[PDB]
């Protein structure tokens, strides 16, 4: 037992990280087969970033302008192209460490692991969620751009995020691996802000189920509720509406614990209206919404890769 | 910016994990050079665990009784010996993926990453601290024994923990890689419990420094305190006494933020006496004590490996 914030094993993604330098700028790239993916602003100076004309900047670059380093081995760039906000560098050597992989665009509420890298070297791994306002609550310093977010399903690494920028209040924004941003943001140093965020209701419920599985049960009340009455209450407290899709997704945890989803909704409703009275749930003093139902199941089932 | 609970990249340790089977029992082993380390109770049945006579059980085993699997490759055991609570299996093949490594015994208050494994396959990675009562707050199911805890300093993996057992209230106990338990526990299924735990004061202070580095500053008061007066207060609230060694260790964060350690102690003293008034620090509603000063520095400096 026990419940911890848990990342995927990062080794498969570690063997893919390289360092990309174009003139003054150095960030991280993702090396799969004979292609390296990195943020397109690798071609920017600091002055360039205020309002970059990316096409104009890229025509002034040759293949030899891009210094790609894997370990202490320089990779020769033999082609380059721009796809949305990402740069694709064909290299003359396929990565022998390439895992089975795919590129996916995740939905708000879903989680992934981030391998935070600097100068193409892995620094650490942490878990976060795509927030409803299409930001993530990351930990990123100068030089972290090109770090990626991923899930592992079986033996396949599903890359879903590449890091580009930091936004007001210290939250973060990035793209899928086709270069399309999550949210309405652009890769430009001009004032922009995320919309108001919301709590990921289905994840809170999954986390209450994890609490029950671990014997932390004090908040279970004796009542039930309809889906509609629950959503009227949750809306007041800035919680996402719970959908039937969400109810379905919670089915396995409901069956494991023998608590119907709408009963657990009744217990969350009392927690929102009354607070937790200085008490904790799984060692936390507020309600956690960055564990999906799949995260809870995987962790309370020992799913391996 | 941003501050997350962050694990070390786990790839170096992933390439060391194997599956050890002796008769009915299967758990995880650590393969370095031509030796596999695992918990000695791999030789126990369920009845055996109530009061195992480990020497008697081991004489009844040959090398061929131990099935060691790395991937889909069986490793031939050519020797075996018992060292305290750990079994050492010499195999005829050195692990080609062996990293530079060492075995260390960590102190209470220090942190490490856990690579949680089942059937020799990595499930996930998380960070935890050696508690002052020599337990860890882990996440471990049946079959997790032999999972290890580690730090990475430069390119060297410092193995410090191997998982053995779960204790009342869902906390965990294990050994260093020489088989000596942390704390007074034994690898036997008989009632035992950890002593009362304490808050790791130096880590709380490190975490308040991280908060300031990230712009979360509301709790900084205008006062100071002596080391002695601080410790009189902290003792009341079950906080470890702060030593001069601890003050020294906090030096870098003090210099980065320009807040003297004893001033930050004054601010923690007011937090302990008055509470946090429904407010949060780095998104947490209680004081966190599982980030060391080194963790804060490494994370707010981007140290890579
Ligand atoms: C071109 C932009 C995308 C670069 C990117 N800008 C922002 O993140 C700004 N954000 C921002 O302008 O938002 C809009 C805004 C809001 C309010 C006011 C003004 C502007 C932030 C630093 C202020 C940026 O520095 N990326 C970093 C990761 C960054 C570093 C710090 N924390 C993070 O995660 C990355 O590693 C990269 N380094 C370089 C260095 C040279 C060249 C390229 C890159 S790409
Ligand atoms: C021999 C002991 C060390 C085994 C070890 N016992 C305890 O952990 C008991 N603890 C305990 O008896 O404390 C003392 C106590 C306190 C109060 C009352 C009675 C007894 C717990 C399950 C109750 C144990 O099952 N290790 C697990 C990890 C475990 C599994 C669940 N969460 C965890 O972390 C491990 O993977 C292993 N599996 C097997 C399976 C077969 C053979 C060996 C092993 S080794």
């Amino acid at each position: 037992s026990g419940f911890r914030k848990m990342a995927f094993p990062s080794g498969k993604v570690e063997g893919c990280m390289v360092q990309v330098t174009c003139g003054t700028t150095t960030l991280n790239g993702l090396w799969l087969d004979d292609v390296v993916y990195c943020p397109r602003h690798v071609i920017c100076t600091s002055e360039d970033m205020l309002n970059p004309n990316y096409e104009d900047l890229l025509i002034r670059k040759s293949n030899h302008n891009f210094l790609v380093q894997a370990g202490n081995v320089q990779l020769r760039v033999i082609g380059h192209s721009m796809q949305n906000c990402v740069l694709k560098l064909k290299v003359d050597t396929a990565n022998p460490k390439t895992p089975k992989y795919k590129f996916v665009r995740i939905q708000p509420g879903q989680t992934f692991s981030v391998l935070a890298c600097y100068n193409g070297s892995p620094s650490g791994v942490y878990q976060c969620a795509m927030r409803p306002n299409f930001t993530i609550k990351g930990s990123f310093l100068n030089g972290s751009c090109g770090s990626v977010g991923f899930n592992i399903d079986y033996d396949c690494v599903s890359f879903c995020y590449m890091h580009h920028m930091e936004l007001p209040t210290g939250v973060h924004a990035g793209t899928d691996l086709e270069g399309n941003f999550y949210g309405p943001f652009v890769d430009r140093q001009t004032a922009q802000a995320a919309g108001t965020d919301t709590t990921i209701t289905v994840n809170v419920l999954a986390w209450l189920y994890a609490a029950v599985i671990n014997g932390d049960r004090w908040f279970l009340n004796r009542f039930t509720t309809t889906l509609n009455d629950f959503n009227l209450v949750a809306m007041k407290y800035n919680y996402e509406p719970l959908t039937q899709d969400h109810v379905d997704i919670l089915g396995p945890l409901s069956a494991q614990t023998g608590i119907a989803v709408l009963d657990m909704c009744a217990s969350l409703k009392e927690l929102l209206q009354n607070g937790m009275n200085g008490r904790t749930i799984l060692g936390s003093a507020l309600l956690e919404d960055e564990f999906t139902p799949f995260d809870v199941v995987r962790q309370c089932s020992g799913v391996t890769f």
